[PDB]
């Protein structure tokens, strides 16, 4: 039934209808509209087929692409209730998601709530269509996952490596050094950069105040690496 | 001499002596200092030496790292004189180089100026050491290539192909669809994902409206795919 699992809802209650459907995994619930759902929610099983078909959104599943997303959402609370929240492009979160064929990640704008949604929770917009469903939060900021904004996806069925970084250090591939030439170092002794279909590329997601994307061969090779904004949330719970 | 092309000088002047040397390629212009230089002013084996010692900085070649980059610069104009300027990074150049081993890009920030620079011309902060050179301008805004907003590079051997996108059009790889359909029928039909020497990745930069940076294998498959911002300057001159 309810979507929020605080009794007693926050915010601007409105009269809204939003279908959704309950469900489990690993021991936390998750919400459906249909048969979409967040990525991280579901087993690999289910990922080998879902994959197949979706549109690429971050950390979300569905075969038909969500209305668009613009200044305000209702978020469903149950049945038949829903707050209604802006959108807060200025504050937002890094999102991270593999489903066995594209890792993909986004820097999400976010709303605020204090209630307590489940993963999957559906938000529409004005005219009561689905925009997206909840993903991750920080503290009481939930992403909003969609296709507008800083983003993108990588080619391999690997799933993400999350790692924190340290002020001061080196980064190249998997690995981190204490100064150039220690990284030269072990770059020029790596054989060649190789990539097959029995070698998927690993992403890396560094996270701290100059924060990094890094893509690295099976090998130990570089692929690509960037910078990304150090005001990103990156600490981020996946619902 | 001159770095500053124009004759009479615009701003605000000031008596700073920055050192520079003036050289030529394909008939046009640029300074150096000392070994530092623009990579785009560099021939092939100029790049093959160069790449070699240099840190990562888009479009520029420098065997030690630039001084930090703070509010303002000091731009050179002649031996004895400078122009006193802002640092503005809310309007962003994107940038790209290739020096046979990385393929990077750079979301800039931005110095104003009447005057015209020559590519190469060194700025300098507060102390008179030099935090950046000249690369390449839109209008009167120049970049100002540094470690500074975001970027990143591809390990490759390939230079960027740029291109601009059409409206209606799909985008995979190296190639573009009316449809959803023959895109995805597109991708199934490619042999796997392969990447080695003989087959380096290749760097796509497509612009417009809703602009991207693709890595795309010589086989056509994709590597990675991201969406950047609309807002950032992608038709740039190389000085």
């Amino acid at each position: 039934k309810s979507t929020a699992l605080n009794e007693k809802y926050y915010g601007l209650v409105e009269n809204v209808t939003i279908p959704a459907s309950l469900h489990e995994y690993n021991g936390k619930p998750y919400s459906k509209v249909g048969n979409a759902m967040p990525i991280h929610c579901a087993t690999q099983e289910e990922k080998e087929l879902l994959s197949r078909t979706t549109h690429h959104y971050c950390d979300l599943f569905t075969d038909k692409l969500f209305a668009p997303l613009e200044e305000l959402v209702f978020v469903r609370l149950d049945e038949n209730k829903a707050e209604k929240v802006f959108l807060n492009r200025h504050k937002r979160l890094f999102l991270t998601s593999s489903d066995g064929v594209v890792a993909s990640w986004r820097c999400a704008p976010t709303l605020e709530s204090l209630n307590k949604f489940m993963a999957g929770t559906p938000l529409v917009g004005r005219d009561g269509r689905v925009v997206s469903l909840l993903t991750a939060k920080h503290g009481n900021h939930y992403a909003v996952s969609h296709l507008e904004g800083d983003g993108g996806y990588f080619e391999t069925s690997k799933p993400w490596e999350i790692k924190d970084m340290e002020d001061g250090r080196l980064y190249y591939g998997n690995k981190s050094f204490n100064s150039r030439d220690e990284l030269r170092a072990y770059i020029q002794n790596l054989p060649p950069l190789e990539v097959d279909s029995s070698a998927p590329p690993q992403p890396i997601l560094l996270r701290g105040k100059n924060p990094r994307i890094i893509l690295v061969a099976e090998n130990g090779r570089q692929i690509s690496h960037q910078y990304i904004s150090s005001n990103l949330i990156t600490d981020v719970e996946y619902l």
